[PDB]
């Protein structure tokens, strides 16, 4: 439970040394030398505490008050004085279904034991003294606004600990820095020490003692390091300096296109003449400072019905009718905390500005949460058809005659996704329970988010362009200057789990070389001053001296790919390439058995292979632009490369053994999607690179 009075222990008698902050369920306010390990031996002598939250009765009755050392204590309920100093039978009146502010002060100089033994009781009319428990105690309300019946602030009287941002992190630990420990029951933050805290493993954390959530994020700097917050926001944003918010662009698995029905023809018994395609999609990025979210669909173009015929040719439509799109989509969160109950708009674009379809979910009546790192709906159900079999209001995704065409030859769309994200999800203090509340909503959140933070796109994790937002000092606003320092390393460290294991900067395992470095304009001149500033001539030697600040757009991405102006990975250079199919397992006239790294293979659009003749002649295999997917990754995770498939399921005959059997990769830039303007649908000048190479003697 994560309920109880919060309390604050201090090493000096006048509550300037915070060495634990911590909250306990019951009234037993104690913390046991044995729960002291991450505090140097000296500084488990406490000589002040001081104790807040609220009271809450199930019986109105008159209660009277009193601590293990009531000669050491001072204590207020709702700024009335019932200790002082002195143990004592004054019995105040308290109502059932009442809140009641608690403060509690405590000072002992010298103690002799290590930690504290602390205990709050109290005894109702019938003279029945017990330690107050646990269902009659809450925390502060440790909010930026007071509640209906909890205010914010404790009361006047007695020793104020400064809390400039009410988020419960005393001024100094969020300034000099601090760590959060695990018990069983409880979590304690405490000062961080060097010597003690690095060689654990232990989180150093900074965060700004003005800012109640130093990410401009809904969950306070508390609520992050102490668990008190929704289960669904991305583990990297449990850190005060990075930003949880919702990231949603459209995937689109699937299309069918087909022929419209028009009033004119009475003739619906017709064949099937509709066209399905598979489609692949990548959110994007067009370095940038743009907040938009976006994703780019490729059709694919491999052989799929029999004859070379165009679309039109296919489905019948002639230059007066109109064509109809239906497609599979899921939604997916690729930031750092969930969506409950709006999921954003979407619009289907086709070229650079014809819109087809807004696409719309409905409101309050989502099937599931949206969570980062997942999509809507969840991969184990089935995804959702843009005109559902159900649905009778769904309305016709619509294409005039040249709109088809122009499809047809760009084999692309477009999903522009708005950041329309609904209710969030808050901690309340109240009943320590984490619930959608109807008056917190991200768009009162995300202008914030986006003003106060850098942000870092980065395609490590399996070439996806993934965005993560980190606090960053603003040096022309003075509360964003009350922000601990964000270096570059850091950052790459918090909000992607960059690690360090021999003062090497990597992300599971590849160095940070093996990334670039973009930036948008400003950023990049930024930069460029800091580094001459630093007499340094390399960003990579000096990634801990380099200052982030709110508002820049750094984008990281993997060395060895080429890129779209859309940031997604469409080639890499023929070396990488020819590197990356050496290995081989089996060859023979059937085809290549081989290792390919998951990125690689992402980035390739398929083969062709060929048999060069004795004279230099080749005979090109599967010799047609949509017949190049011929690999496919089986079970044990190795590709296998069919030279039968479009080779009338027989194995290459090879004439002469002196003939070479030669395979190709032709990436993704660099594939032909269209016959050319001379209706060539053949491999002619497609470039490819050569992978394989052996003669007929070599494979068997
Ligand atoms: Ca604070
Ligand atoms: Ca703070």
């Amino acid at each position: 439970s994560s309920q109880g009075l919060l309390g604050y222990y201090f090493s000096d008698l006048n509550f300037q040394a915070p060495m634990v902050v911590t909250s306990s369920t019951t009234g037993d306010l104690s913390i046991p030398s044995s729960e002291l390990e991450n505090i140097p031996s000296e500084n488990q002598y406490f000589q002040s505490a001081i104790w807040s939250g609220f009271i809450k009765v199930k019986k109105s009755d008159e209660y009277t008050f009193a601590t293990s050392a009531d000669n050491h204590v001072t204590m207020w309920v709702d700024d009335q004085e019932v200790i002082n100093k002195a143990s004592n039978s004054n019995k105040i009146r308290l109502e059932k279904g009442r809140l009641y502010q608690i403060k509690i002060q405590y000072q002992r100089e010298n103690p002799t034991e290590k930690g504290l033994d602390f205990k709050l009781y109290w005894t109702d009319s019938q003279n029945k003294k017990e330690v107050i428990s646990s269902d009659n105690l809450q925390l502060p309300e440790l909010k930026q606004k007071s509640s209906n019946s909890r205010k914010k602030r404790s009361t006047s009287a007695g020793p104020t600990v400064p809390d400039r941002d009410n988020d419960g992190i005393p001024d100094s630990l969020e300034v000099e820095g601090y760590t959060v420990d695990v018990k069983n029951k409880r979590t304690f933050l405490s000062p961080w020490i060097s010597n003690i805290h690095e060689k654990k493993g232990l989180t150093k954390y900074k965060s700004s003692p003005e800012k109640w959530s130093t990410a401009s994020d809904p969950y306070s700097d508390f609520e992050k390091v102490t668990g008190r917050i929704d289960k669904n926001v991305s583990p990297e944003a449990r850190h005060p300096l990075v930003a949880a918010y919702p990231i949603v662009h459209v995937d689109m698995e699937n299309i069918i296109l087909s022929k419209n029905e028009d009033q004119s023809t009475q003739n619906t018994d017709s064949q099937t003449r509709t066209i399905s395609k598979n489609t692949s999609t990548s959110r994007t990025h067009t370095a940038g400072f743009s907040n938009s979210n976006s994703s780019t669909v490729a059709i694919d173009h491999c052989l799929s019905l029999a004859g070379e015929r165009t679309w039109a040719e296919t489905m019948g439509l002639n230059t007066a009718d109109t064509a109809r799109l239906n497609a599979n989509i899921r939604y997916v969160n690729t930031g750092t905390a969930p969506i409950y109950n709006v999921l954003p708009t979407t619009s289907l674009v086709l070229g650079k500005n014809q819109t087809l379809a807004t696409i719309k979910a409905k409101e309050n009546q989502l099937s599931q949460i949206l969570a980062p790192n997942n999509y809507y709906p969840s991969k184990n159900l089935a995804p959702i058809a843009l005109n559902a079999q159900d649905d009778f209001s769904s309305t016709p995704i619509t294409m005039n005659y040249n709109q088809f065409l122009e499809l047809e030859k760009t084999k692309q769309l477009r999903l522009d996704t708005d950041q329309v994200y609904g209710n969030i999800a808050t901690y309340n203090f109240e009943n320590g329970r984490v619930r959608v509340d109807t008056g917190s909503n991200w768009s009162e959140v995300l202008p914030q988010i986006q003003e106060t933070t850098a942000r870092i796109i980065f395609n490590g994790k399996d070439l996806n362009l993934v965005e993560r937002r980190i606090a960053a000092v603003n040096p022309s606003d003075p509360l964003e200057t009350t922000k601990p320092d964000m270096t570059l390393k850091e950052a790459l460290k918090i909000a992607f789990g960059f690690n360090e294991p021999n003062g090497n900067l990597q992300y599971q395992g590849k160095d940070i070389t093996e990334f670039d470095f973009n930036f948008d304009q400003q950023t990049s001149q930024n930069i460029k001053n800091q580094l001459a500033e630093l007499n340094a001539t390399n960003i990579y030697t000096v990634l801990d001296k380099i200052k982030l600040n709110a508002k820049m757009n750094i984008l990281i991405r993997d060395k060895r790919f080429h890129y779209d102006r859309n940031n997604i990975a469409v080639g890499a250079d023929e070396s990488v390439v020819k590197e990356a199919h050496r290995e081989v397992i089996n060859s023979s006239t059937e085809g290549l058995l081989l290792n390919i790294d998951k990125d690689i293979r992402k980035i390739l659009s398929g083969y062709i292979v060929e048999i060069e003749d004795t004279e230099g002649l080749k005979e090109v295999i599967n010799d047609r632009y949509d017949m190049l997917c011929i690999s496919s990754l089986r079970q044990d995770g190795k590709t296998f490369i069919d030279f039968k498939k479009y080779n009338d399921k027989l194995p290459l005959y090879i004439s002469n053994p002196n003939y070479k059997v030669n395979v190709y990769a032709v990436t993704k830039e660099n594939t032909i999607i269209n016959p050319s303007e001379n209706g060539d649908t053949s491999t002619n000048g497609i470039k490819k690179i050569l992978i394989f190479s052996k003669k007929g003697y070599e494979i068997g």
